[PDB]
């Protein structure tokens, strides 16, 4: 009968219990896809003031009257904005991430909203994290 | 439960509360329409003088006899007048706007008051904000 | 609450208070009648010289044994007199006046005062403005 | 910590600020009672002419010998006046409004002064107007 | 309204009302003719009396047989008689002025009425005043 | 002693923890209605200029005098306004829903605020989200 | 929402509503020439005695035969007359004024009008004040 | 530019327009001056009377041989007058007034013109009206 | 700090300048007065007459021995006349009016001037002007 | 970022935006004291009456020889007039306002303009209105 | 290795985050402060009329001359108004508050501003609220 | 030699090795303790929903204002909340257990942590179970 | 798969959300500016009085004639006028601030409208809240 | 063969498996640590409202202005902070802790992040903690 604890060890203690570790990776990079949404931010509320006054969206690009420059949450590999655009280059695991952003402005118009551009070229289960973060869709 | 918060930025986050733009400059602008009004102002009394004594409307063309020059609320892209007219062409985003203010002055028939022309072509939600400044009406 | 200044232009700034510019002429140009009626004053004169030796109307007639000529006050476009008659064609803005001043005179009758004749052709009001001059009445 | 944003938004976003509207229509239609007593005053001067020389108070009444008929600001539903009353029957959203502004006339007593009278049957805040512009008492 | 009493005077105030000086001089100075007629009056008895006994004119001259010495009126530059002539040189402001009042006499014909003559040559207004005083008719 | 891992899987390993769905779905759902206030506040705005000027309410109703047409957040299967209304119907999930936000306006009355009323037919737990976002309760 | 206030301040709050102020003065001073005339006037009268006796206008210069002085409406920096000139040099803010009021007298002739004339060196629109006053024609 | 209306009250509505009222009492005054010599004239005729057949002056002194006692137009203080002297002590306003016009009279003489004198010691400006009625110069 | 010029309005707007009215009749109406002292001067001179040769005042009524039948200055409401008095009833508007002017003659006396008598009995301050036109004393 | 609009109530809302009231009572008494510059001026016209046949003051004095009693604007506490003075005690709020508006009177003289005295003795911004208004000068 | 994630609740599990409630209730309560502060605002308004005419604080009393009677945000307990002060006892959960906004009103003084007066007295950190909102000193 | 084996049947075959027995039901029992505990986190949850807006702890009470009713972990024997109690009497085979978690809360003060109790009467040890999970300590 | 919720504290925990803070004191201290603009505005009208009637800039200076001496909103560290300009040295946390508000005026040219100079020297991003708010540009 | 299973013993008994006991400290403590972040978070939130007004860090220092006393997590010896740091001294078996969290604010500069700073004295590893929790880097 002794033989059998062995036998577990053959099998049982093999549960193989693991969280499944390519998932992990999407949500806590999901995460990071959020936390820029949250860089993006500020910046919505500086280029609505280059819609406040300025007249056009030179003045809505990143790093001037006031604009935040861009900046990485540490583990992204890199960033770029212009217009309010936020193509994120680089970002985290992410390779070829880049949420085109393009603003929505023209004052007599009316138009506004920033249009999103899900552009994660990496996986496609990354993409199914950008329409569940930075939607494809271009409402905002 | 965590995952929660994660959610709400997936909703909750994006209020997208805004003023509404277009309303917006529908607004100040239209501070534009009736500070241009007080543009007019002293036109209409330098237009008084030329009923005052001159016997008729050349007399009343504005830069002339002593009436100012016209012009710019500095928004504005342009503005004329003569005999009192105050088409305003040019004006701020407004693109073809002109109140065609023509006097109604003859003095032995006892007509006085400026015939007012919402003529703010390039929208008509403008010309709302002209009835609700220099209205259509031609009674000033 | 900001946008109730704005209002008041809507509507209070335009009070459009005026003086009435027609009864303003009339004022004014009623006392162009009156000083015309000074005008007829020294033919009052002369004419009286006429009756005084002369025996009859011709030379009563002005620009003639020393009576003086015929003259306008300076707004009127035209004057004329003959037996002391004041029929003022081309009064003021005064189109189509003309007191018909008649002389009363024949002297062994003792007939004296000029026959007035209020003939202020453009306008009715203008003919208030001439009985309350240069009263329709025939005594003087 | 992220539910508080929806709290406030329970609470401190209904802040209800609001121009008391009652109140507003309180003072733009106070001011067309005021733009009324402008109204008013052509009639002053015509009816000092009715004191000037017809003798009495018919030739006072609007409409004749020169006095202008009586006529709305553009929001009033009414008017009429007769011996230089200002029974502005119909008065903007005024109901039951009329300055029965009777003349105080009569030269040999040498009396002048119109007798204002307020009437603003509708609602008693609306008489707070009257007083604080056609005021009861009768001195004009 | 309150320009108008500054039309008023623009215009009412420049009633100009004057008395015409020039007819004014005309008839104070016409007073002067008159008056030296009321100077020729002594001559006219002294003349009388030269027709009364001394038989011919040379006694007539003034300044002689009793006859007054000429003189003037304060007013007059100047005057001359002889066989009762009243050549007023330098009659008043009556430059040229001279009634060559030569007398009628010779008693043997029974003339007597000296011989007017009106010779006013500064202006004939002035001689329509001799003729309204010394009349050029020779009869006196 | 090796069963007792195998034990714990069949008791410990089902902690069974869960976030409670049902009440998950009560946050983020009561998220999209108070967004949908936020979607009601531009039609506050508007509404506010239909008590501006024009005087009663079918102008307050929305698609008109520069409202805003009603529209989802993009979960809603369903909207509508009138009178300033906001009975959302098809609300999310939310069957049933209405907040049938009837305004409160008469200017005369000085009435303003709109007329909430909660009306999740589909559940009431829903209904404990509506008085927490749209309170049953009528002055806003 | 909060921020269109701040920017009505940018704008709406800077209506640079004025008197035009140059006007102003254009309106005031005019008056003060207008009162000049009024100063004119007891020169009118005592140069017409000057007329009615003296024969000369030496006797009409200011300041004798019992003529009143010339003298300053007290924001005039100075004032002269002669022969009834009225070269108003120093006056008001009207640097250069000088209404050379030569009198138009000399009795034969039958002339009496003042001649007028404009001299407002400061400034031409101040001549076209002069022009509605002191007008610089001759007659009077 | 309500304002303006308040400061033409600062200025314009103090025309200060007035009738130079020293030189108004110069007038009628001195048509009691006149009025005065009036007065002197049945005394002038008496006089002659006096010349007629009494033989000298005491005859001539007023109140007797018919002549009317003196006696005041009514303005004026006082009056006395002996041998055709008016010497009108307490004449109007006129204090000291005194005209010493002592007779001429002297019948072998020839000599009768009555001996004028003004005396107006209260004011110079009076002598000027003494001159322009009774000259101090002596003829009459 | 718009508000202030509505409360000029409250205020200031109603300077209430007005001429005195009542004042104002008094001054037209003395002048009525005078001229009726106009209208009794050639009564005054056929009443002279009457006192020329006919010997007593039956004959100086008029109406008669050539003297002009009594007749009204227009406004005035009646007249009559005999033996040159001029109880002017039914005088303009100044009811009661009668001066009785009874003449001051019978020749052996030497007496003349005619009897005033103000009669104003419409109202005292119409006194103040019979007292400044027709004095109440008797001299003429 | 919620929290900014609160803090914009903080101080932003706090604009404390307002009229100096001070300063406002400034501008509409400083018009109680013209407009009683206006009540001044019908006692300037009867007491030129007084000037005009009285001889002096008591004449002058309100309350008689047709002069109006002194009475009120209506804000005033009271007032009080003599000899033509306008001793305004209890002016609006004005307490100790007195215009010692000493008449300049006495004929023989030629003196007439009233002598002017501030005395707002409650404050001297206020004074600074009576040099605006009824300035301290003594010319009138 | 399996009991740890045992101990794992029996310590991290606690992580007993929690937002500081007694913090969250200062934070929507502050609200709650600066939500009266607007409510206080209707009320500056017209105190603000109260100082434009009725001169003195009684007509600021809530509830009269058309003040807005005092009323709770729905979550207070109470409140009370007179001459304009917000004295909200029953604040809230802020029991003891009362801020005892006295007016700062004496026109003649100038004086205008509230008198702020902190008085929560349930506990100091709700004073550093009140700081925060109605600053306990009294410029407003 | 071969009794051996079996003498090691009398003693090295009853190894009687065995897991403690007691043992193991305190840890898979202490287990449903803390699984106990994470019932009581979704109660953690909506009591701090009762702290939410309540105002109390009634609304905390379980099974009401959407609180999830009480419910056992299958072995469990029975349970009950109320104010967010978990006194879990018939808990396991742990008889008398009840976790008397009594809530910590009163806003004002700003408590919250719940009370624990321990309360495993069935045996000591299993108290060592509850310090090790729900601690009697009352801090949560 | 417990470790999870540790890493995301170890990254989803710091979101790092935040206002940007520097540019939370650009935004209020903004206001800063534009409250002082505010507090221009009475000097704006003060100084208008200065060009009503003092006739220089002298007069304009803050703290005579009646103008408010210059004064911080709380925050602000210093402020100074004269001649109506505002170089506000030691604004709020805006070190240099110093809007050189240099008078327009000299009347006989027109010119009124003060020349801001925006002057922030502490920092550049400070200068486009000037820009925003005092326009270095002169018009005003 | 029996002897075998007593060779197990010898051997296989010992298995020796067991977690390594080192690194489970090291995994709850570093949860000690984070849940220390946990602690860190209030404060990071009134640390805001030290930076939201008072204008300096030592109003940031623990324990005022509402901030939060320090306080331990029970397994840590001790705790300190100061201007928001959080020197963790004593924390749990990790002597000489101290993560110095020097704030990063000035706000002028716009700085915000906390300075991190490991100081874990006792071990290497547990700075590996550290570095996995609060990292020595300063941005938070």
């Amino acid at each position: 009968f002794t033989l059998i604890e062995l036998m577990v060890v053959i099998g049982i203690i093999a549960i193989l219990s693991a969280i499944g570790i390519p998932a992990y990776q999407n949500y806590l990079r999901k995460a990071a896809l959020t936390d820029m949404l949250q860089t993006f931010v500020p910046y919505r509320t500086a280029v609505e003031l280059c819609a406040l006054e300025h007249g056009g969206l030179d003045t809505c690009d990143g790093g001037s009257n006031g604009i935040p420059s861009p900046t990485t949450t540490r583990y992204v590999s890199a960033m770029s904005v212009a217009k309010g655009v936020v193509s994120l280059t680089g970002q985290e695991s992410l390779n070829g991430l880049s949420v085109v952003m393009t603003p929505g402005w023209d004052n007599a118009n009316g138009v506004t909203g920033w249009a999103r551009n899900c552009n994660i070229q990496s996986d496609s289960a990354l993409q199914q994290a950008c329409e569940d973060v930075f939607r494809f869709d271009d409402a905002n």
